[PDB]
């Protein structure tokens, strides 16, 4: 059209327009202060609607990049405050663009957000709905540059909502605080995928990325054609890889361009779409992108069919390498919305090696004939894990699983740091409440999308300090063996016990004073201990400690008074316990 502006502005509205520019604004200049940015933000509203009222009105002509980069180019404090990056402003806009991409620090040294207490929050909220709102949403996408804006702004209306039910709430913090802590998880989550799947694209290359789609796209649209599904997984491909460069309105505008198509051939593709194609521009994507699966046919036929008895597997197959293969993985993927895309993905790759022994031998036939008896144990593996899992925290709850998972973990690689050890058994604890409260047809799916990040983030850490070479191993591995990778970690026997300190298993009556979390985290981090003391306990001797431990907790802060309690009684503890653990 005439002027992009005018465009976006009309079929986004003041409301979301205001709110993106703003987000955009934040994650470019992390620098600048809140004002600062609401003032642009302003500028560049006026702008748009004097390109709204007149098409052909002074710069409405230019393009998005164009507009942005100038505005940009216009803080002062520019060379002052960002250096090298006012040097982009000397660039011709391709170049400019590009230019300021790779100036946008994907993580600064910006001090971590503290959250205020509930009243301020609510009064604040009611004070000034809006400023409220927007500063926080200012210090939000500062500190995550790569975060899809719209979906950060589609996270900021939920804390909007959540600030309306709860500060109306009589038992305000009650109401909001544990909204909050909701909201959270899910936005750091969000966040890590993001990161994950780029940084994913990176290393794996096109092809793994093209194959784990194929999966995940098959499994949600199992009643569309193969060529359907190719040419999603094409469009997509291009969708990720501009989107991870860290183009926002490219990345925005391919994303569009793919909600519409498949809203338009909504009947060749799902019908689990009729609601998210029904909604705003906005939403369009990120609806999708959250879908339910779709039913399959239940008229299909067996994969044995086409891909085992039936004579040509190799001339097909030798004919169209990966498109015969991505065949594969459609007729499995779309049967298995059970099963995980990872586990789909060794089952293709199991798929692909035989065909590559097999078709280069006497009788092909015969050499392949029984390859899905070798998927058998491949699925059933992950199968079990998740039953015993869930199973054991049935039994325990989500703290006392917490604990069995310490324990074991410690135990695996006693080299890694408490505090870490705390952090994660606690997250895998969570997943342990999210996911199995589901049932089995779900359970594998659901473990994987968490597992995944969780994995994924321990990676990092070790990364920035080694501390087990296993672990490396693991974590260097291929995405397809890195969780059973994970799994087949057997206990250190190298490993050598920490020497024993009397200050790491004293305690005081602060721990009668401390919260639930708090309360917790101190027994874990001192079960860890523990365990890097005396790794050779068995479960027993350790559950007859927790349980006088128990008791020692107990009749010290119910004591007519702690201090004392908790320093004659510990001494006997100490003792007691030394002593029944050699
Ligand atoms: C850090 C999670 C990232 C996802 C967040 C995404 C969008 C939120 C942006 C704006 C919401 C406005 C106000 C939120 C109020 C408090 C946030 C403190 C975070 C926490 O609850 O401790
Ligand atoms: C341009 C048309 C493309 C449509 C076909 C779609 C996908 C085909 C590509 C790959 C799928 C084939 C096998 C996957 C097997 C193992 C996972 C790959 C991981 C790796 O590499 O270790
Ligand atoms: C004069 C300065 C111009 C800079 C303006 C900056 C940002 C506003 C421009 C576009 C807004 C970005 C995305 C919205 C477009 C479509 C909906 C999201 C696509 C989807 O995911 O379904
Ligand atoms: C992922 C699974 C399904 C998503 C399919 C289509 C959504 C289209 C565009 C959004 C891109 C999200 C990355
Ligand atoms: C839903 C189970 C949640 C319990 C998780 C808690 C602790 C982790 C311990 C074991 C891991 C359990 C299951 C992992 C199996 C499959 C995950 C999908 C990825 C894959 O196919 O490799
Ligand atoms: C700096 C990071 C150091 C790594 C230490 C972190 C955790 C302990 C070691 C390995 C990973 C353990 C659990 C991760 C979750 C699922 C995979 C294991 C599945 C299983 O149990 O079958
Ligand atoms: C030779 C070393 C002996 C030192 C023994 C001294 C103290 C015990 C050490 C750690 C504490 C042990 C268990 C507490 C942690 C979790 C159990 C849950 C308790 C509950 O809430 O039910």
């Amino acid at each position: 059209h005439k002027s992009e502006v005018a465009h976006r502005f009309k079929d986004l509205g003041e409301e979301n327009f205001k709110a993106l520019v703003l987000i955009a604004f934040a994650q470019y200049l992390q620098q600048c202060p809140f004002e600062d940015h609401v003032k642009l933000v302003n500028e560049v509203t006026e702008f748009a609607k004097t390109c709204v009222a007149d098409e052909s009105a002074e710069n409405c002509d230019k393009s998005l990049h164009t507009l942005f980069g100038d505005k940009l180019c216009t803080v002062a404090t520019l060379r002052e405050t960002y250096g090298e990056m006012a040097d982009c402003c000397a660039k011709q806009e391709p170049e400019r663009n590009e230019c300021f991409l790779q100036h946008k620090d994907d993580n600064p040294n910006l001090p971590r957000l503290v959250r205020p207490e509930v009243d301020v929050m609510c009064t604040a909220f009611h004070d000034n709905e809006e400023t409220f709102l927007k500063k926080y949403l200012y210090e939000i996408a500062r500190r995550h540059p790569y975060f899809y804006a719209p979906e950060l702004l589609f996270f900021a209306k939920r804390y909007k909502a959540a600030f309306t039910e709860c500060c109306q709430a009589a038992d305000k913090a009650a109401c909001l605080l544990p909204k909050l802590d909701e909201l959270r998880d899910e936005g750091k989550a969000s966040s890590a995928k993001q990161r994950l799947k780029c940084a994913s694209l990176q290393k794996f290359g096109e092809r793994a990325f093209k194959a784990w789609a194929v999966a995940r796209l098959s499994q949600r649209f199992p009643k569309a054609e193969f060529a359907e599904v190719s040419k999603l997984v094409t469009d997509l491909t291009k969708v990720h890889t501009e989107c991870c460069h860290g183009d926002l309105l490219e990345c925005a505008d391919d994303r569009a361009d793919l909600a519409k198509y498949i809203c338009e051939n909504q009947d060749s593709i799902s019908s689990k779409l009729k609601e998210c194609c029904e909604k705003p521009l906005l939403e369009k994507s990120h609806c999708i992108a959250e879908v339910e699966n779709d039913e399959m046919p239940a008229d299909l036929p067996s994969l044995a069919a086409d891909f085992v008895e039936s004579k040509d597997v190799c001339k097909n197959y030798a004919e169209a390498k990966d498109v015969f293969l991505g065949m594969f993985l459609y007729e499995y993927a779309r049967r298995h919305p059970d099963y995980s895309v990872v586990l789909l993905l060794r089952l293709a790759k199991t798929y692909e090696t035989t065909l590559e022994k097999c078709c280069a031998a006497a009788d092909p036939h015969e050499c392949y004939a029984k390859v899905f008896d070798e998927f058998k144990p491949l699925v059933e593996e992950p199968q079990n894990l998740i039953k015993q899992n869930c199973e054991l925290f049935e039994q325990l709850g989500e703290y006392k699983f917490q604990n069995a998972l310490l324990v074991r973990y410690t135990k695996k690689v006693p080299q890694v740091s408490t505090p870490t050890l705390v952090e994660v058994s606690r997250n895998l604890g969570k997943v342990g409440s999210k996911c199995c409260k589901h049932p089995e047809a779900k359970r594998m799916p659901c473990a994987e999308d968490y597992l995944s990040v969780v994995l994924n983030q321990l990676c990092v850490l070790h990364e920035k300090t080694p501390v087990s070479d296993r672990v490396t191993k693991c974590c260097t591995e291929s995405l397809v063996n890195r969780r059973p990778c994970f799994s087949a970690l057997e206990v250190d026997e190298t490993y050598v016990p920490k020497e024993f300190n009397a200050e790491t298993f004293t305690f005081h009556a602060d721990i009668c004073t401390l919260s639930e979390k708090e309360r917790q985290i101190k027994k874990q981090t001192a079960l860890v201990e523990l365990v890097k003391h005396k790794p050779k306990a068995t479960k027993e001797q350790l559950k007859a400690v927790m349980d006088d431990f128990a008791a020692f907790v107990e009749k010290c802060c119910k004591a007519d008074d702690k201090e004392t309690c908790f320093a004659e009684e510990g001494k006997k503890l100490v003792a007691a316990s030394q002593a029944a653990l050699g």
